[PDB]
């Protein structure tokens, strides 16, 4: 069911916070874990000591995940350890700004680390699994856990870049799920909240008992990641989960709110205008595509 | 109401196809139109003659919309013409490939033209409108019409790059709508289908109006560019043929809540595996054929 013994996972952004917790959690479930982050961050991290304590083998590979060489080395490292079973794309940075103040660099940096980084490693893994399945019996074990956000669903006012990257990640994940399904590989997206040193500004410090868990502990997220990494999740593909606390929300696809169909084979501009204007004039203010 | 006389619009990817059609449509409604596309494409286009024929002023600005200089020149040009009222981000390219065969170049090119191009011009317009409202009475006329796609909702197997760019665009649009609302500006996204030289491969040749005429899309763009759409902000519209579909936000399908203050891994596993046991493989976060 959940045993990952004999499997190799790659986790990005793993020196600290959620990625660190994911790497440790996969190690506890039995996986050999390849951890990636920026070199300085890896150097100060206890992640390898914690993977060892968890009873597994860990290997660190430094690099900027937005660069092709990094995703190449991660897959090569995994192959040398006996194969690649699990990819967790977690690496990210924020560069928040309201749109009218955002610089080109703030936009580009966020798109590169989140969206290009997710692309490079997911594409590399996809190519690897396709080749492995071709050399074998047409199937291969594989799991992709990608990291979206509620921001991709809501387009926050201070996060046009991060919202766009995260919405792109969701669509990339859906496409990956379609491409990989027939080989037995599954790909899904999570949208987590968890209290870490990076999110301390947003969530505040840890509250309050023997046995109680922090409502925003990384533990809550890791438990889902462990499932999504495991044979148990064979029936789960192309899904988006929101996760924090003792609660996992499976998100439903967008639907049609209203169809506006002309009487004839084309809308007269005046008729469509009156129709839409009059529909919106009697409709809720906050209601739109934002979730 | 619908009259765009006295207003200045900028349309990207305007040499051909949908962008050309949108530029002509805004001109017909009364706007002065600044058209942008790649140099060679603009040089060969009839778009300026068609704008002139619709009875309006057109000006061509060549440039790669993924490069900062282009968005800068577009806003400067519109300012020289009296102001900037309407931005239609339409420029785009496809580089389709299944994910396991997609090159870095194929991915990056699509992200650049669609997502960066949309960012650069929407950000430049956002800055312009914010400044214009500050210098005036705190309000300014503004409309953004951005171009997403049903691909952003479905994540097509052949289009991981295009799907990601178009989903990105929708989120960018939502954020712009939140940032600009208070100045009176409105921003919305469209997800069109229309038969053009570029979509001839997929849709076929033309067989009363063509069910996939660009006219169907242009009619909605005219509304979204106009005073009539003051009440429309942060929306996603699918449009083709005589039908416009307003898209609703995602909802929660199912909440899986632990009995205690954390899920036991084995408990969450059995719960989720049981829930997915007899599931239609098509049921997921992908949305398809919402017009139907």
């Amino acid at each position: 069911d959940l045993d990952l013994s004999g499997k190799v996972a790659v986790v990005t952004g793993a020196a600290a916070g959620l990625g660190r917790a994911e790497a440790i959690g996969l190690a506890k479930a039995g996986a050999t874990v390849v951890v990636n982050d920026i070199a300085g961050a890896l150097e100060g991290s206890d992640v390898l000591d914690e993977i060892a304590a968890a009873g597994s083998k860990g290997v660190a590979v430094a690099g900027d995940i937005s660069q092709r060489s990094t995703a190449d080395e991660l897959v090569e490292t995994a192959e040398g350890l006996g194969g690649l079973d699990i990819v967790v794309n977690n690496a990210g940075i924020t560069r928040d700004r309201i749109l009218f103040n955002m610089s080109d660099e703030e936009w580009d940096a966020v798109i590169a680390v989140h969206l290009r980084g997710h692309f490079l490693l997911t594409r590399n893994a996809a190519a690897y699994w396709r080749s492995k399945a071709k050399a074998g019996d047409g199937t291969v074990y594989g799991r992709v856990i990608n990291t979206s956000s509620e921001a991709g669903l809501s387009g926050p006012v201070g996060q046009p870049n991060y919202g766009a990257a995260k919405a792109g990640i969701t669509a990339l994940t859906l496409s990956a799920a379609r491409a990989l399904e027939r080989f037995g590989v599954r790909a899904n997206a999570i949208a987590p909240r968890a209290r870490t040193a990076m999110t301390a500004g947003v969530f505040g410090d840890a509250p309050e008992a023997e046995g109680q868990m922090d409502p925003l502990s990384t533990d809550h997220v890791v438990t889902l990641v462990q499932f999504l990494a495991a044979p148990a999740s064979e029936g789960v593909n192309g899904q988006l989960f929101i996760v924090y606390g003792p609660s996992v929300t499976l998100v439903a696809a967008p639907t049609a709110e209203k169809q506006f169909v002309a009487d004839e084979d084309a809308w007269e501009p005046a008729d469509l205008s009156v129709t839409l204007r009059d529909y919106f004039a009697d409709r809720d203010p906050e209601r739109g595509f934002s979730a």
